[PDB]
């Protein structure tokens, strides 16, 4: 079963504005973890907006757990997909208020369950405030690497059948990247996984690769696969990235 299928997707943001996907053809199957690849602009978040029905495409269909978006229900296809945002955890807010600002009148439970998916479960409940904890400056102090685990709950909490890791923006401490490697295979258990990689060591061991470029897909495999065809951009990616 396809989670998730691109039918020959053309896109732009606005009518006159210039091609930024090129007749995307994509299938990945469920439970698949997919890495996305690719130089800056080559379309990779743009991808992932159409997921989310974000933009519609000019040409094209895109089909979520067999459905196509232009019919399906935009309510659940919120409901299916979750993402791990980058610097988007409200200051002002507590731990808990974070993890479900989805479904606000939801478990106590559910929280816990997708903060010790994410490995966050344990530094919060060493805070002295625990989840009700304001995470803000001067109100608690958490990490970058803090705050992004408590995003990885908050896409969790609701228990998407398909989730998506945005781009990192930043650079996390080696103990929230540790945490969240070794928790990797819990967090995208029975789901479909998506990651933007920056760099291409982060999904090595994903169950394929996708590499753009321009809008296009130009290659696509595993990476011992994508490192064995001799000119490949992979290839290039890869001696670019290296020591
Ligand atoms: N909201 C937007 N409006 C107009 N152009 C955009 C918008 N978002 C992204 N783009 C453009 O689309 C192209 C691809 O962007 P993007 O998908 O973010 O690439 P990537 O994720 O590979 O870096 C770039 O030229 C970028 O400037």
């Amino acid at each position: 079963h396809h989670d998730i299928t691109f039918r020959n997707i053309r896109f732009r943001y606005k009518p006159d504005s210039p091609v930024i996907l090129d007749n995307i053809n994509l299938s990945i199957k469920q439970g698949e973890v997919i890495g996305i690849v690719g130089r800056s602009g080559s379309g990779k978040s743009t991808l992932t907006k159409l997921i989310q029905r974000f933009y519609i495409p000019e040409n094209g269909q895109v089909l979520i757990d067999g459905h196509d978006l232009a019919l399906a229900d935009p309510n659940w296809l919120r409901r299916q997909v979750g993402v791990v945002l980058q610097d988007n955890v409200l200051l002002n807010r507590s731990i808990i208020d974070n993890i479900s600002l989805a479904n606000p009148g939801m478990s106590v439970e559910k929280v816990i369950y997708a903060a010790k998916l994410a490995g966050a479960h344990d530094f919060i409940s060493e805070l002295r405030e625990g989840y009700n904890t304001i995470v803000g400056e001067q109100g608690a102090g958490l990490s970058g690497g803090q705050r992004q685990r408590i995003a990885i709950a908050r896409a969790l909490v609701n228990n998407p059948k398909i989730l998506i890791f945005d781009e990192a923006t930043s650079a996390l401490d080696y103990e929230s990247e540790h945490v969240i490697m070794r928790n990797m295979h819990k967090i995208c258990k029975g789901r479909t996984v998506i990651i933007i990689a920056h760099r291409l060591s982060t999904v090595k061991n994903a169950d394929r690769i996708i590499v753009m470029e321009k809008g296009k897909i130009v290659e696509q495999g595993k990476h011992k696969e994508l490192l064995s065809e001799p000119e490949s951009l992979y290839s290039y990616l890869y001696q670019l990235q290296s020591d």
